């Protein structure tokens, strides 16, 4: 019953706690995060953006949308080069900046099984899980952008809830 919250909600910066058992709730909160990265046209959604506190990362890069990865626990454990593109955010609606990264990562997770897996990613890849675990850490890419780029579109998107609740 999942959908994302938006910058600036302090619910982005809760850093996010371990998962210690992948348990068919995990499963059911994995199956849901997907289903919400494809509706909302996403090519990654951390748990956290969905108000959920634990190291759950879904991923999918394709351009035939069929290539689901799952991410639980994800720790980077070296990262190579710099390189940078244009991230945008379905936390943060209608922003796309340039973002400095780095070019190659080393990654080790479980997947949605529970089996610890280890992969190395450069390109896009490289860049969605760099995003995808600043999310976990409570860490939004406008972060990297100067203070006046990111306070407007912190009150453009502030206008637009301005009359919730
Ligand atoms: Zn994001």
């Amino acid at each position: 019953v999942l959908q994302v919250l938006t910058f600036p909600d302090d619910r982005l910066r809760t850093v996010a706690k371990p998962v210690e058992q992948v348990t068919p709730e995990i499963q059911q909160i994995v199956d849901d995060m997907l289903e919400t990265m494809y509706a909302e046209e996403g090519i990654g959604l951390a748990a956290t953006q969905v108000d959920i506190h634990q190291r759950i990362v879904v991923i999918d890069i394709s351009e035939t949308r069929d290539q689901p990865m799952v991410l639980i626990n994800p720790e980077i454990i070296e990262k190579r080069g710099e390189d940078g593109i244009e991230e945008g955010c379905l936390s943060v609606p209608g922003a796309r900046a340039l973002v400095p990264r780095a070019a190659e990562v080393t990654v080790k997770a479980l997947d949605r099984n529970g089996q610890e897996y280890q992969f190395d990613a450069d390109d896009l890849l490289a860049i969605c899980v760099q995003h995808e675990l600043d999310h976990l850490a409570g860490k939004l890419f406008v972060d990297y952008l100067s203070p006046l780029k990111r306070n407007r579109i912190k009150e453009k998107l502030e206008k637009i809830k301005r009359f919730n609740e």
